[PDB]
């Protein structure tokens, strides 16, 4: 646990990271992995095929040219593309996600210098003076980044090429009328409440079932497509027992290939059936619509104004991108939404505390199947639970009722942050098992809560040092290796490929993953903030994470990751708030550190620190935050007038009609 | 402390209240007090002069006709006027203030019945079952009153006769321009951002100094007007030493009458001076304006929409009534406002806890002047502090920066509630002195905080019973007596009267006083809620307060009190939230009561209770709350279209121009 041991394991993890980079160098040279290494280039049509042309050499023929730059040249190349070029290449979302790693460097590097010029030399009132300085710096940089990100968001919005969302709002909870249909309701309401600029509307229908059947048709057609086109005629007609699917040759449903041909044919028949009961029925039409407007000014007005006496009816919100729209959650009434939120909030309480008890039942079952029939089963219990944590948290957000993928990801990120605050941070600082710590803190005095955890932090700082080295150095180096997506596409292009040209494209590796990646960054923000005044040694390791992660994720954002939505950096308020949380926790734990090892002569100053931070947060929530949720009316009008001068003949009607349909 | 003693003091306080009613009967029969007993009738011009004609008989000639109805007939007469008639007579604000007393009866009477049919008979799981029922009932009635009050607010707004506020917004923090003046900025911004419906604007100037001088001119003219017109020539030229004013014949400034004539003449000269530097200077013009619109729809839009990239600039808010506008607070920048808020928040922390220490210094000085030169000085210390509490809290709100009298009163009410929660409620339940209790609770476990105060409550329930009897029975009976305003006008009509006809009118007794009266009601809501499951005996006394106060305040609202502003019940969200606070506190303290006298077999149910209450609050904050802060666009449009059909020739321009000027 000493510097020697820390440095030994640092060297080990630096070498593990370097090994990962070497394998990355090797595999990025070979065409057969280039599809899932340069994905975004083919998604943008800038790269032709795999090895800049496809199916070429440069593979194991020359292996990898043994040098130092083989595994190091991708780093300056990632940093070569200008930030603005990346705003058009990848997007604003990804460019500001990169800015969180840069924010970490911008905060923790100057505070490491301060700590290593004051704290370590004199290792107190210097502790509290440094704490004050660190918080002032964090706040200054938070405000400056809030500014830059808001300016970037507004520049993006102003340079947008007629996005449908800009002119449309999502009216929800449309009150039912005995005679008038949802369509007529929306039309007449917005023709009298927003007369001048009402353009058109698109009523949301419940075509979730229809979409499911179409997607299942393709799923079944590709289920045994590998098998179908292995040799045609009668191939390996597998039987994926219908309880988990997957399997294969284990059930009793042998039949034929392409998922028993007549079965995929009956899926087409079901599509037709549902089509009738989605299009020509008027009961599938949900109480929601996408009201489009002639101007972005009027759409902004509608979104940010209350329409009727019941504020829960006619809920007009700025519509999200057609691709960001999460269609299943458009069928949720206001009252239902509120109940669902509360249900998931209390389910999360149990998820973040009493999750080890059900995990121990899974482990009891793992020992049972360990006896049954090399074995060992290393991991399972908590390991798999943590792998599926983002998925569980995502489904909880879906339950709540967020009608946009962006907001689902943002909610899942918030939940993951709280999970990791309790189970990664406090799980290490306190030796109890989540709910054990909960009970202890409930039975602890409000002054002694901070004291217990604040006295605990300096001790296991070395444990958190290894956390950065493993989950933030080697973790991000494995991200550059992209091993999992490689394997997936290897077992898709050699399995169910069946494409005329390039239609089987499983190259896309999704996006950055705000729901998972961001909570990780924020846990390191927390670690750095908490330890900065206490033990300044954590900061160097945190900074290596931030630098490495900036470069590995920049590379991925440019080369591999492809955005699924464009929120135009609307998640920055969330990021800001989580660094503010980290700041407040840091100060509380410093009051506790110097409340156990010191009395309360410096505590009055460390009690003012949280107040200042909350005041700053409130200032930032009123200064920068509204630019991320609302369209400034001036900005909207400027864009409108400019666009109306450029093109004074645009028929926004037709454009905005088909912008918001589901699978039709 | 037994039922005998409680009943003896109840009889005493019932008799004290009855004595007060008897004196009220006497004085309301005599013309010389009728001016300050039927004030609102003369303010509405419905009553001619004092004794329905003025200066008549019915005074001490017949004293008071000895009966029972002499002091009891005003009660059914108060309840005779229909609620809607009182909406036009007094106002919606006063009619919904009365509804808070009625809400108390609507909540605590059914819960007293429940408690007196279950709890007292079996005096537990009945305790927690009753707690559940009580909270469900409170919530049901809170939701139902939120509904009725919102409906009344919207009916009022829809039936308003062209109020200036409906068409105007208050833009604040207008960004400075080197060339353009504030007026031109506002004009051009709202001609391009809200082109269609921009009507006119009225830039706020800093005419606070001008107004002060005009008000001081009148003050000085009336200072020694009594003296001036006692016998004219050379009367009693008093000398109010200029350090506290008041005094009289104690300084060295004898000179002349009417505040030394040439002195009031120089005040007129100063008025002229300031007039030049307010009107013709363009630096007195503050960065704010009152932008009027052609429609209420456009004004609503402007108010509820963000205008520019900086959400802290061009802060458009629904303008308050011209008479509600607090002019001095229009000169506060956004950043300043935020700092002022935080400063006053921390000053309130010390005000609600460490206020006894400065009060003891005042008491130390009181003993010093007690020695100096019948004496005794009963009260002083805390007594006078509590008298001036609403005033102190009001000035704190003024500091913060609320630009409307309504909002100043609402803030002062919120602060007074918190003060009384800590110093009247917890001050009685815990024997410490505010900050002593603070320290104890900080050093108490989060589970034992509720336990300590929850174990304390049943003991001094009798002390709180006497509180209702004194501050809520005899207190409200003294309100009907209106002794203080009587004395004031007696020493004004016999002092500085000097009126040609009826110009010296100090009959107006102000309004209900939301900043003081409402916190009192809410403390009794708290008491009733806290004690309902524990000791049901408090409820009868609480209900007598609610009934008596309804009738005494109804009488005052009709006969005496005159509204100074019309918020159209916009303070109901505040009321609702304070009853929700009371509910949550009740449940927390019941978990503590049954955590000391019981283990934790019923605690899991009593831990769900707060969650339900917060969930209900959130539902109500999204369902009814937005109707109190925003103008529904549909409602606005309906009113506009109707009015444009009735009168299609209205020149709103001229009407809305002079609507928002200060002393000009």
């Amino acid at each position: 646990a000493t510097l020697k041991d820390i440095g030994v394991s640092a060297g080990i993890n630096i070498l593990t990271a370097f090994i990962f980079f070497i394998i990355f160098a090797f595999l990025r040279l070979q065409p057969f992995n280039d599809r899932v290494y340069f994905s975004k280039w083919y998604l943008r049509g800038l790269r032709s095929s795999p090895a800049s042309g496809g199916g070429f050499a440069g593979r194991f023929v020359n292996l990898e040219l043994r040098s130092y730059l083989k595994f190091l040249h991708w780093m300056p190349e990632a940093l070569k593309m200008p930030e603005r070029e990346l705003i058009d290449h990848a997007g604003l979302d990804s460019v500001v996600y990169l800015r969180i790693y840069w924010l970490g460097l911008k905060i923790f590097a100057p505070i490491a210098m301060l700590a290593w010029a004051v704290l370590v030399p004199v290792n107190f009132w210097a502790h509290i003076i440094m704490a004050y300085a660190f918080t002032i710096w964090t706040c200054y940089m938070l405000m400056k980044e809030y500014e830059t990100v808001a300016n970037m968001r507004l520049q993006f919005l102003a340079s947008e090429g007629r996005r449908p969302d800009q002119f449309t709002v999502l009216v929800r909870n449309v009150p039912p009328d005995p005679d008038e249909t949802v369509s007529e309701l929306v039309e007449h309401f917005f023709l009298v409440n927003h007369p001048d600029n009402y353009l058109t509307h698109q009523v949301v229908c419940n075509a979730n079932k229809l979409a499911d059947l179409v997607s299942k048709k393709t799923k079944l057609q590709n289920w045994l497509d590998y098998y179908q086109l292995k040799y045609t005629r009668n191939n390996s007609q597998i039987r994926p027992i219908t309880k988990l699917g997957c399997l294969g040759l284990c059930g009793q449903k042998v039949d034929a290939i392409e998922h028993y041909i007549a079965e995929v044919d009956k899926t087409s028949k079901e599509i037709a059936e549902e089509r009738e009961n989605v299009v020509n029925d008027q009961k599938s039409v949900m109480p929601a619509s996408f009201v489009s407007f002639k101007t972005r000014w009027a759409a902004a007005v509608c979104a940010q104004t209350t329409q009727t006496r019941n504020p829960t009816e006619w809920l007009t919100e700025w519509a999200a991108e057609p691709r960001d729209i999460y269609w299943p959650n458009l069928a949720i009434p206001y009252v239902s939404l509120t109940v669902r939120r509360l249900v998931m909030n209390v389910a999360f309480f149990f998820l973040t505390f009493f999750f080890i008890i059900p995990i121990a039942f899974v482990q009891s079952l793992a020992t049972i199947e360990g006896i049954e029939k090399q074995g060992l089963l290393a991991g399972i219990a908590l390991k798999l639970f943590l792998i599926f944590l983002p998925a569980i948290l995502m489904t909880m957000s879906k339950f709540e009722g967020f009608t946009s993928v962006s907001f689902l990801e943002r909610r899942s990120a918030s939940r993951y942050y709280i999970f990791n605050l309790v189970n990664v941070f406090l799980g290490s600082v306190i030796a109890g098992a989540a709910f054990e710590q909960l009970n202890s803190f409930l039975n602890q005095s409000p002054n002694q809560i901070p004291k217990t955890i604040g006295m605990a932090i300096p001790m296991k700082a070395t444990a958190f040092i290894t956390y950065i080295m493993v989950d933030g150095w080697a973790g991000v180096a494995g991200e550059i290796l992209m091993l999992k997506p490689l394997i997936i596409y290897h077992l898709k292009n050699a399995f169910l490929v069946k494409t005329e040209k390039d239609r089987e494209e499983a190259m896309n590796p999704g996006s950055i993953g705000f729901n998972t990646g961001e909570p990780q960054i924020q846990l390191y923000f927390l670690l750095g903030l908490v330890y900065a005044p206490v033990t300044p040694m954590l900061l160097p390791f945190i900074l290596v994470f931030f630098a490495l992660a900036y470069v590995v994720y920049r590379h991925q954002i440019i080369n591999v990751y492809n955005q699924e939505y464009e929120s135009a950096a609307a998640f920055w308020p969330d990021v800001h708030g989580r660094v503010i949380t980290a700041l407040i926790i840091s100060q509380l734990l410093l009051m506790g550190l110097l409340g156990t090892k010191h009395a309360a002569s410096a505590a009055p100053f460390l009690i003012a620190l949280p107040v200042i931070t909350i005041g700053f947060h409130r200032f930032c929530k009123g200064r920068f935050e509204p630019a991320f949720v609302r369209y400034p009316l001036q900005e909207a009008m400027m864009k409108d007038t400019l666009e109306r001068a450029r093109e004074p003949n645009l028929n926004l009607k037709g454009y905005l009609q088909d912008a918001y349909i589901h699978p039709v």
